[PDB]
């Protein structure tokens, strides 16, 4: 069950988009909604041409009718921050991720970018990378998974990993076109695969330094809701969609930095590993939009459990895991199994600096 | 009956693979699960532009979700050993299969590849050359043949042998994309045709010189499950697809050496003819997956009897046919027509150089 | 109703074999089954880009499976004997249509090429040409025309000959789409249009002198099955597809000499009509695969009578037609209406030439 | 696919044959056109309540509608003969089988039933008894089997013989409504079976002296004609329904007289089988509407060969068959196998009493 | 997905069966075929309105067309032995299970009610009980179990068992029809439950002495198979309808005779257990069709083990299970649960008393 969107004939559009648009420039406006978890989008025309993310222009729009602001002032303006070109619409038009901002200048309650990037301004000194494995789950437009039998379920997990056939991979197509935007867009995009669940697949976002990190993520997000946008799917994050016996949609996190990359730098693994351990309630709590409550449908073991932390080295089951590899070589990185696949990468990405560079500690982030 | 990702509109997947990717290359990485018939693939992007196979840089994936390591340690290894241009997202992208490893470097259960690279190293300097001919019955997504009435089945065989025609061939537009696609990939492929079961193909993999034949025959394999999961069926290799007056899918395999290629080569055929029917037990139990539960449905004659050996020149029911042409000319190659379509091709490949080239004697294979 | 490979996704094929093959030639090889009327095909590889015909190597099939031959000896040697571009694969590759041996090299019980080429080559020094006019009836996987209503029957004869509109002309993309791939492949087509049956078309293959006129139908006849095959519908051959008042599938025949298209020709046009009016019953058992069954359900009056023999000028209903423009230019050909639309053209050539040239008496053929 | 007339609401006819009628009468008015195997009905209202056949009108109707006469004088008048209660109409209204005849009194070129009652009035002092078991195919409105895969076939032929299950038995509605119409009608069935074809069945219609034996079986067919249109399917009585390896649709005949069913009446089956033994030919010329036509595609061995005379106790494959019941008691019947499905049950049954009672010689009957 | 003959208009049926057929009677005869599984009807029509068994009279029919004998002498009679009302057709007509014999009235192969009648009457003096619990899966036309989502399973199991709603049971329709049928039949049958598997039931057969027991469950299976006809589902008997973790259909038997009823009658359910603990191998082989074949899918564990036997109060998962309210009474009857739903009950009672009651030893029954 598609959506009806879906059925109009593309060839009308492909014919319509094949047409020389010149000079002029679609700009497309990319900000995260009230909700945390959501994107909006709406475009603008510029013909200047420009080169840089400064030089384009601030934008407004209503706040009311985003979960953002009230009636009395509704008005939230949109500043630029990531700066990409756009695959849906070619070469001279542009995908622009913004900062939402408040009437007044301050940010806004989901703006999470500012903190963000103060917090790596700060710590840039050490070069903290971050990498995120993004599960979603291709669900149609009835609610269920695409591609699932009407009013039922598919077989037993286990085939479906990185599957190749009809039969073992759904909505491959979306994941493909996906991929290629992601491409075209300059998304530091790693790779992809199936996930134990059917219609469940994942994409990697490679090593980004610090906020590029949280701007690519959010930017790859909204290009797959886009590609299952055109294709008639949609594709959700939530951390648990369907219940049961069935694989959760989790969203790992790697971390490292000059001295984890360098020779002997596993102690600092260690270390953050330890500190992590000491913070598990503020992470577990900054992990999701919902303060873990998304996430107790996922992190429920039988994923390490939501209430129990656990470490080790090439453990599936443990909360955070240290690449076999990493510790045969006694340099690398050290993965977080925590976050949820609709956590927000400014937090969760904030939250792992705080912890390991910053040293910080108690049950709230200390204000600089 | 087709997948339901198959009516998902092409076009939008044809525009977004007309992007231009630019520098990243994306690497699928194909490998054997722990069926050992089935095939797994994930996707992972370089930069580097790669030449050879030994550039590549290995991979990893967990074991436990395909069939093949406890939850212990469950991540394995995956070593590159084969390197192929990628029909499905054109030259810069390629195809990779791979060897599985263990955690503690020690080959899987279900990689023959070790193994048998090792025999095909002994005996290379007689110039093994090897062709399959996989016979596959395209079915759709219902558990029936593709083409096929629902709910029943189609004229009697005899018409449908290589035919042309709507009636006469089913799901044509499959085979000739997969031999598009084995060209493209640099597969060593030879031809094809319609088997006598409708819907019921056969491409003939060419003369691989020993391991070639069987990483030839598996990214083949792999092309084709994509190549059905693009146009939404199945492509099965049961040995009988169909039970009843239908014709099952087998792979039969070619043997030739330097000698059996030579002036007056049919001694050696016949020597080696000998020693298979010597070893016909550990041959019809080395050529399948299930130690020959599967094959026991195909080779039931009415096809060889599985378990009565025979063979001859020119023999269609013969366990091991000699070609006409190859006893007129004295020289050649022999047909091993026992093989199931669901063969491990290096399981098969190694029993044959065993028997043939070492003089391997027993119930059991000898370690080197 | 079409067949159920026609809807599968035509895209997918298009962006499939829009791949560059490269330097690897794919030779589909053609020939004729033990039916006398159907055909088959399969392909091959090869990589050395052949130019001639006599280049191109021998193949073998499996005779049993066509019946052809029985289990003992069921190989069947493939011998080329005409040489065509591929339409389906484009330039590079090629259409071969071969001639059917038995095992010990002895022409196929359904192979008249052999006798009809050394007819031809005895009388090569007159320089026959022939021209054939197969029509042939659309008919969708249902066994009913194409585009007739479901369980019903059209409007009346009479408006659909030569017929322009979606309800004059049924399959005409059919019949363009066979067109173009017969002028690619340089198949000697003349012209073509709408027969009075409804969804019925006819394609005239040009001047063919000797064999080429047999080679050329045959080929045509394959490439118009697998263009239907293609689109999704039947093209039947059959004399009288659908019973009662529609009309008939015939193929006509024009047989011309050097003296016939010569000065003061008539008399030898008036001499072979008088031959053939000898040798009418002769000709009417060997202008179908079945003895003149098949076409004693189209030539049965209300087309001429099968057992009453009649020429004429300009008479449409006359077994042997003189072109108005021959009489009134004392030169030119004759036309034989007699021959049904299933007809092997090799049977009918050379039964032509044996009456004409040959001056053959009798119940029987000489054999020389 | 069953005809549009079919899928009409029910319900509202069955509320309309709710209403009580009264004290008028319908006659349904039953004769043979001029196919000799298609009937035809039309209905009149009568205010007398008739009691017996010779009370009943006479009636005329329009013979250039039913291939009957031409259009000189085209009226033809209707006799009653036969007398039976309305199983459509329920008893008040009757089904009235009636004799055709000319304008000039005499009887229609179909109208068999006039010399078949006068010879059985001839031989009534012997009381030959006839069964004839008609067998016949359920069709759908597109002309395939009921029940049967759109463009295909079920299962081979083994299981569907007096088969209980929804993939056993296809149309057993029609049968069970049939059977229960012809015991309210009065017709003399005495059981019914699945034939080996698949929607196949079979009605053996019991002893009826003489004439009877023809007009029940009239009656018979017509009530199974109007069974099925109320059903929306067809029953056709063609000898080979499906052309292949399905079984044939014939009418076996049983015949006894009074020495034959007496004390060691044995000898007279012996002289009766002789004597069809001698008369075979012209049994099989008046064995079907077509004069052996039709039964030549049922009567081709691989039934008893169509040219070829065979007889025995409990033989399956000879033209006649004694039952091993009557041999073991040495009284009985003899079955002939020889009669089609759509055989008019008058021209069998006047063939055979005037091959056996009658000892009718030569190769055309005897007027007497 | 239901069978063709189903949509046919059931109004019209009703309408038919409403009319009064007066003094005829249908007897339907029922068998059981070469396969040993399935069942064969077939009616006929009897006037003399009998009471008793014995009066009907022997029929005969074609034994080559059920599997049963070869083409020489293919006549096989039938004896009836059960006597039932007919539901499908009032109180007026009968149903009659027949015993099968071959044309020398030697029982046939698969008429193993002679012998197990043989040893009934010669174990009458215990007065043995038997009662088999049969579970059926209710299938679609399609080969998939009804109501189960296409080309997919429904929930995991557990909801099902016994479950109300829609759902939790599927095509409990058939099951309340089955049940008002068998009652009306006459049909000892005692009640009715949803198995674990959805779409799975499963009816008790009462307490029947002796031979009792396996003609009223072979006519409630013949009167199951008629209801899911007339509803358009097929009622499979197979052990493992559904591979995977699904519940596989078994028929379990329970045993009593007159001194396991009586007062202390423990200990001869001890002395049967020991005896069946002896004989379990002969059991297993004699308690499905295919001698165990069938029941290797069904009694593998995960049921108890095919090939280990095992027995105790109140277990589930043993061979054999006393139930605790027989133990907590030292007195009632034990339950088999080894015999596969498509066993014979004929097989299974001779096999259980032979074992219990004739002191049978060996791998061989004894013929007495
Ligand atoms: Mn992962
Ligand atoms: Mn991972
Ligand atoms: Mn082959
Ligand atoms: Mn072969
Ligand atoms: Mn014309
Ligand atoms: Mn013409
Ligand atoms: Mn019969
Ligand atoms: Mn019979
Ligand atoms: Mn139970
Ligand atoms: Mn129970």
């Amino acid at each position: 069950a598609t959506s009806a969107s879906s059925h109009l004939n593309k060839g009308i559009k492909q014919m319509y988009m094949n047409l020389p648009q010149g000079e002029k420039i679609q700009l497309m406006y990319i900000w995260v909604d009230g909700t945390g978890e959501g994107l909006r989008c709406k475009t603008r025309t510029l013909d200047c041409d420009p080169k840089c993310v400064e030089e384009l222009p601030e934008w407004n729009f209503d706040g009311s009718s985003t979960f953002q602001s009230e009636g009395s002032n509704s008005d939230m303006y949109l500043h630029p921050v990531a700066m990409f070109r756009d695959p849906f619409r070619r070469d001279p038009n542009k995908l622009v991720f913004c900062e939402v901002f408040k009437y007044n200048r301050k940010p806004a309650e989901t703006n999470l970018r500012h903190s963000c990037k103060r917090i790596m301004d700060m710590v840039s000194s050490q070069h903290p990378w971050f990498g995120m494995e993004q599960e979603y789950t291709l669900m149609g437009t009835d609610g269920h998974p695409f591609g699932w039998p009407s009013n039922g379920f598919p077989g037993p997990q286990g085939p479906y990993y990185c599957g190749v056939g009809a039969d073992k991979a759904y909505g491959r197509d979306i994941v493909e076109a996906h991929y290629r935007a992601c491409l075209y867009a300059g998304i530091k995009i790693t790779g992809t695969n199936a996930e134990v669940m059917p219609a469940q697949w994942e994409f990697q976002i490679g090593p980004c330094e610090g906020i590029r990190m949280g701007d690519h993520l959010w930017v790859a997000r909204f290009i797959l809701h886009r590609v299952c946008e055109d294709f008639g799917v949609i594709a959700t994050f939530d951390p648990k969609p369907i219940p049961g016996n069935w694989n959760g949609a989790g969203c790992h996190t790697n971390f490292s930095t000059k001295a984890m990359r360098e020779e002997n730098g596993l102690r600092c693994i260690e270390e953050a590993i330890d500190k992590l351990s000491k913070r598990h309630q503020y992470h577990i709590r900054a992990y999701d939009p919902k303060g873990g409550l998304d996430n107790a449908r996922r992190l429920t073991g039988f994923t390490s459990n939501i209430n129990d932390f656990s470490a080790g080295v090439a453990n599936r089951s443990a909360s955070i895991r240290i690449p076999r590899i990493v510790g045969q070589e006694k340099k690398g990185y050290f993965e977080d199994r925590r976050p949820s696949a609709n956590c927000d990468p400014y937090a969760v990405t904030e939250a792992i600096v705080r912890t390991c560079l910053l040293n910080e500690t108690g049950d709230e982030p200390f204000q600089y």
